């Protein structure tokens, strides 16, 4: 079939054209082999993010700031956005793809093992012999 | 727009205002492109030889292989536009030593207590100490 990098031409299936490059879309499909296909550049704001031979751009996807979100590179004709996690809390996935950024917990009086971390919280064990519970150090049924 | 040639292509090696279209991943430069309609031509890589991504490029790269020297195996084939990638065998935990150098280790059979944390891919198993010390360091 068209090689890589190639798609078939819907006008005649018999000739292979380049498919665009991140960031354009087809303005319009090449003129018989050989030949270069017409790739105009995207709107800002807009982007694709891969080859394509998409007739328009997907539009910048802001973020989902329900979830005290942020986005820290922005979009731009490859990139849609990253969202990520405002200054040191923590990204949870729930579930995956909608997440939010909870607080970072620091633990509540044990010993620090794992630091936050973007996918993980502080990960806690605990002071002076208490029933461990994730961040919480509480020390029994009672 | 503050650029050269537009977005998908390179300025001509001779006629400073050719511009071509980049090979795509999975292809290199056959011979670049002859004036502004044509497409550069991009002929496919070599079996086990692969390329970036937007290539003006001369040629592939080789393929990758793994390092057992740290405990890997290919994950996945190389092909053309994606390397060879690698990792550790089911479950040992992977440690970057540094980003690019990364080792095999292992996951803990819960030690010092009860699994916590179940270890994969990334991460290593967290437990609890059956027997509540307070984490001096790494330990109990
Ligand atoms: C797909 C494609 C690539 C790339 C290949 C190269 C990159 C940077 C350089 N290469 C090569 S092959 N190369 C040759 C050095 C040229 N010098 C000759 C002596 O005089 C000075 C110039 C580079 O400089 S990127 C990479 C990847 N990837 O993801 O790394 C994938």
């Amino acid at each position: 079939v068209c090689p890589q990098g190639k798609y078939i031409h819907p006008q005649n299936n018999s000739i292979c054209c380049t498919k665009c490059h991140k960031g354009t879309y087809l303005y319009n499909d090449c003129p018989g082999p050989g030949q270069d296909t017409d790739c105009r550049e995207c709107e800002s704001g807009s982007f694709t993010a891969s080859e394509n031979h998409l007739r328009h751009c997907l539009s910048c996807s802001k973020c989902r700031k329900e979830m005290g979100q942020v986005e820290i590179s922005s979009c731009t004709v490859d990139r849609d956005t990253v969202c990520g996690c405002r200054k040191n809390q923590y990204r949870h996935y729930w579930s995956e793809n909608l997440f939010q950024c909870f607080n970072c917990s620091l633990c509540l009086n044990g010993t620090v093992h794992l630091s936050c971390q973007e996918k993980q919280n502080t990960v806690c064990t605990c002071h002076a012999g208490f029933f461990l519970r994730e961040n919480e150090c509480v020390s029994c049924s009672n």
